[PDB]
């Protein structure tokens, strides 16, 4: 099982978000909150109720990919239904149960893939003894010692050791089978026709099920665009009605669904959005009070953001060296162009308008165009790419305003 | 069977529901005129009508909640719709009969789960009759005595014994079975798949159908937000239907349903709300003659609240210390903090908007974000949390308004 | 077979529904029309036309009543579909042949539970024989005599007395069973498993069937708010629609359902509501012309009052006594209270909003709060309950209109 | 398995997409930071994110064309779904998630025919084997060499031969068959009941699946329209919203569908449209930012047209020749005609509105009223189809302006 210390869930987190340290802090101490409760009894283990988070602040700074994270070390199955959605302005039919049922059909191909490096690895030695079988079979009658089966290798294991080197021959093997094929064929059959025996009944399920359940967590995305506080956002309380809605997800029910009626009670929510339009005082009081744990973040700095570009783990940078080496160039980025790089993003997020980190990420690829482009040319060739360059192909751009209000 | 006197329903109600005591009073005065009903004959078991109760009062201060337990102590089936919902102004689908379809989908993952361990421990000594029977067979012809059957247990009752310490054999017992598993799987199964020969026909239906039918409890909430007097809470008498539509159910049909035909007529309906837009003499008439019963509440206190911080059997408070426990920390609240506790309560509720005993809720898990996180280091450590305490992260909060227009 | 002569379907109606007496008279010709008919042959089997009827008249005097009623005595299966529902201003999507198919279910959940004394005395001694059966097998080979079967009873009906004082005993008896459980069970089994037996193929349906076919009764209520004449009430003529929907009910279809396709061709149709808004005249021709019988209906009187409060059969007032009387409590109302119980309902629905009858109902629940909950102490105790009595708690109140505004 | 450097990912499509070089370049620079990626690891297979595209001009120069094409050498899965669509304006009901379900819906109907002649000459040797078998059977016991198989045709591979020449006998071959039908018949069958043996379980699943998911490439069109900024080009943010649902899409999900489970995270999307209405910087930040890499493109010229009109390889003007030549006419366009042909659309364009490269179709098919009417008279005859014959038919048409606006 997973738990994690308070601090533990922060660290890992400081580790692809950069900042907002205030911010991770409550989600740690919700998810914690959660594991708690467990450790109780009965009485409380149905009186204590998910912390649900509330998270105040600009975009692009990580609400969103502080939770989408947080989950995913977690390991909750997760999921972020933006708010928008259920008002249908266009008047379709939107219910809002339908949350949940999305929030399995991850809690799945969740459960399924993360099968096959589990128990993957335990029958790839049962797909071997399935043709180290029609190679040479085991003669009939084996006189029980466990050892006269690695005995068989006496040439049988010489064919193991041979089946990683000379393949493509044609065999054929034991709703079954009784069926004639080739061998680097079958050899990517099997494996998945073995999967199957690999127990599949009311256990990728129920514990799926069991996945929701325990909890994922479900981040509710720009709640404050669904409440009053009148003027340019408002057209009518023919919104108030997706808080309304929602409650009882949040608030504590059952659900229909497709592999299994789901219990929503224990799940965790997590209410995102800027309320420049309204603030949190705004909400339906019912609403309003199953967010309990409130929080701000604060829009990131040119050093923020240097930052992200190379202090995540995942760092975008990265994602170029690596890529980018792929076609045989070395790429590095000064201290001092990863300076401009944001230095831009930040110049350009504050003319047209700012969308966040989000900028970089287009500042960037645009860097690139010359390099990502010409790149299986340099075959070996290495570049140093720094202010200098940087500014080469940007300040002008950044410079043209209306251009960037296009290509950045 | 349930019934309790009037005062009897009510003092259990006190028993989490601080204050209020009108209320209380009534919905038990339906619910014994309820009972006596029953008592009667035929003539009159079916021409006395449930005695639905209009619940006028403030937010937050307890309607539902007063319902809510009402019904966990009736043993009711229970639930909660919001009439908002039967609108959509954003226009989708909503049928209102559907409100008593969920009246029953609970009533049912009620009836079920409330039949294992009613029935569970009854089967516990049935799951073993089917391993000491696997592992040591009572030999051919029973010469019935029923004596020389705890006579098996001459070394069978030896493993009965040993069924609770040493497990994870390797057999196979008796659209049956004749399959060959293991014992703490199997263990794990016979269990369920014997729930089963504890009758699951025309009971946990029919009966489950008396629950809703005897009865459950549904709450309509807001009812007064469905009702017109013009101005601002009158868009058209587009609202008027919904009160339309309802009627039937409260005034008595049959309704279509999954797990039988249910009858509405008998269930008991408790309709919510506050009224400060309109008056409850604002109903339809239909309506207004079904809500017999009115009562109303009043905004709870300052001290009030202090009770709620206590009083109550599942205090918040004391989900605290539990929950806080659970991490080496003994927590303890004086006297004199649970003063300020509630005197902030109150305080911010008058400053933005009022939502309720609900601001406990919020202002409280704030005063921890410092314990509740550092938690897992004060290891044994306990603190004393108290007036002076409470004011050194409360007060300026409380103090700066407008945050709390975004954090309490 | 029903019928019954015009005055006799009056008296059983002066029954319970106090005065407006032009009105009874009506729906009586209609069911006697009705008869009549079938008495004919087959041209005039089906060349003559449900005289169906128009309900004009204040609210709360009791159309509905008088229908709801009408229709009980005939044995009829009946609906009240209000008229509203079909228009969605809120714009769903409503279909007027559903109210065919909801007079067919209860045309069902009526002719099921109306076979459970008809049939379940016939089957109260055939779960005898099922266990008299298993306390004392009659010994094989019964050498016919039908008078050697009431012979094993020289015993065996000494246990057929003794099931009625001495049960809960471990018995098994016999898609059928082999089934080991116990006798307080099985007793309240057996039953149920045994209607089943009382044959309910074809039968069950096809005359269920034959129930809405041979005739029921349709109230369609609040006609008159489904059509013009301008101002106020006047949206769209997207009301006028529904009356033409409408017809083909009325004016005769065959429709689509569950259990069977169903003719409403000679349906009986009962068409209510109050017109201060419109005027009958105001229907689509095609409507007011199957709209053959026209009826008024009057305010009632603090006479039809205090009437209403007694003269009924189910009276409200013994309602009271008899639920009051459980609890250990006779009630005795006066001449002089019954007086003002109503003076008050008068004086009541002439401040506020008028309601009809209905206040009645409201202002009694309340006269007993006092009463109804302290009830369970005054065991044995008695209680005169009159004038005197009655203002204490009533006078101030009333007094208050703006409260009564709420609380009546 | 595909790849191509980013220029020969170029150098194919200006085979079919007169210049917009800078267009090509992007996408091609899309389509390998692509592969490069899966060329990593699992941290960063799963880290990067598909390089998505913006492609912002005018109406008919060849955004959709670009991607269209590049996906078909990708050989990719691909739609293109119109942003239009998911808006309903007249309200109906639009889901996004469709869209990825349509590129599974190709990305089969696709995986299917791109499997029948790959191993469809691999099975017309396999129902041959079923043929000479049942003219002439391999009598019992085959005495393994392999060698005296191919001997068993010392006369059967005489009848191999003369499968092709002389057929149409009756004959019987071998869930499986046992029928008695003809030899036309029966060889155009087995064929087909036999690609079926060409295991189509979890594999023309799966790897369709991963089709999608590894890729195809949906191209979102006009995304502009679907943005604010307003005046004449926004009604309300009733489209914002479309924004907001595709998000997951490109931003990163799963989604349920017929043939399996897919997920989205790492599709490819060409986001297309022209802003003169808006601009890219409007769109939400969320998409802006997911659409990473900008291009632009620019507005053909009179002679781009001229080389639309014969260097890209399915020309239009040869579409002609060798349709037309089919009645026997040989067809030949000079340089100079060619020149007014573009001459042509390019001054149509420019005087009723501009419809992109769209116009040579329609100027074309118009030329040739005349040639492609009386075409099968020409038998023979060949036509100078040239400058002086080019304005006889079209410079009073071009002349004509209101005729033009019906005619071209
Ligand atoms: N504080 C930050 N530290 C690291 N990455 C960030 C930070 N803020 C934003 N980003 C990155 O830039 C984009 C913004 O993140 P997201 O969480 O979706 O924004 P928001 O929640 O603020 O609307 C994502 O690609 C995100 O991973
Ligand atoms: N007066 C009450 N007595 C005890 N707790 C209350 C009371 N009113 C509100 N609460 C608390 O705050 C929450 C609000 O109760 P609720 O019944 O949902 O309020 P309302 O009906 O007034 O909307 C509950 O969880 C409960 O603990
Ligand atoms: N004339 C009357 N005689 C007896 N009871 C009446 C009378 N009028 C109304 N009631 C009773 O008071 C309420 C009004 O009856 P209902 O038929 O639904 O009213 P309406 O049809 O006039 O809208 C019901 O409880 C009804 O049984
Ligand atoms: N610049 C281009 N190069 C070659 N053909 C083009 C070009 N632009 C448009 N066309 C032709 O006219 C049609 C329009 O191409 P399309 O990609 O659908 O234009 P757009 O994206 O600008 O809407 C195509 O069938 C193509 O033959």
């Amino acid at each position: 099982m997973s738990e994690m210390t308070p601090r533990e869930i922060v660290s890992e987190l400081d580790k692809h978000i950069i900042g907002q340290d205030n911010a991770k802090r409550s989600v740690a101490i919700a998810l914690r909150n959660r594991w708690r409760r467990m450790q109780l009894n009965e009485e409380l283990r149905h009186e204590v109720t998910p912390k649900n988070i509330l998270m105040i602040g600009p975009t692009g700074v990580g609400k969103t990919e502080i939770a989408r994270r947080l989950a995913k070390l977690a390991n909750a199955p997760f999921i972020k239904v933006e708010a928008t959605k259920f008002t249908e302005v266009g008047y379709v039919g939107k219910e809002v149960d339908s949350i949940i049922r999305d929030l399995t059909d991850a809690a799945v191909k969740m459960v399924r893939v993360q099968a096959i490096e589990k128990n993957r690895y335990r029958a790839e030695e049962l797909a071997e003894e399935r043709i180290l079988d029609v190679l040479i079979p085991p003669a009939k009658n084996n006189w029980g010692q466990t050892e006269q089966q690695q005995e068989p290798s006496a040439a049988r294991q010489a064919f193991r050791k041979k089946l990683r080197e000379g393949q493509l021959d044609d065999k054929e093997i034991e709703k079954q089978k009784a069926r004639k094929l080739k061998i680097k064929d079958a050899m990517k059959l099997l494996i998945e026709e073995e999967a199957a025996k690999l127990v599949n009944p009311e256990e990728l399920k129920q514990d799926a099920i069991d996945a929701v359940e325990q909890h994922g967590i479900v981040f509710i995305d720009e709640i404050d665009k669904i409440c009053k506080r009148g003027e340019s956002s408002g057209p009518d309380v023919s919104r108030e009605g997706v808080q309304r809605d929602l409650l009882p997800l949040v608030e504590g029910c059952t659900v229909s669904t497709k592999h299994g009626m789901v219990k929503t009670d224990h799940i965790l929510f997590i209410a995102s959005g800027a309320f420049q339009i309204a603030k949190p005082s705004d909400l339906i009081p019912e609403l309003q009070g199953r967010l309990p744990i409130r929080v701000e973040l604060q829009a990131l700095t040119t050093s923020d953001f240097e930052r992200i570009l190379t202090e995540p783990n995942a760092s975008i940078t990265v994602q170029y060296k690596a890529l980018m080496a792929t076609e045989g160039v070395n790429i590095e980025f000064t201290d001092s162009g990863i300076k401009r790089i944001a230095e831009a993003a930040w110049q350009v997020n504050e003319s047209t308008e700012n969308i966040g980190a989000r900028r970089l990420h287009t500042v960037l690829e645009r860097l690139m165009e010359e390099i990502s482009y010409d790149a299986s040319d340099l075959s070996g060739q290495n570049i140093t790419i720094d202010a200098d360059y940087v500014s080469k192909h940007l300040d002008a751009l950044v410079a043209d305003e209306d251009l960037s209000r296009f290509i950045l």
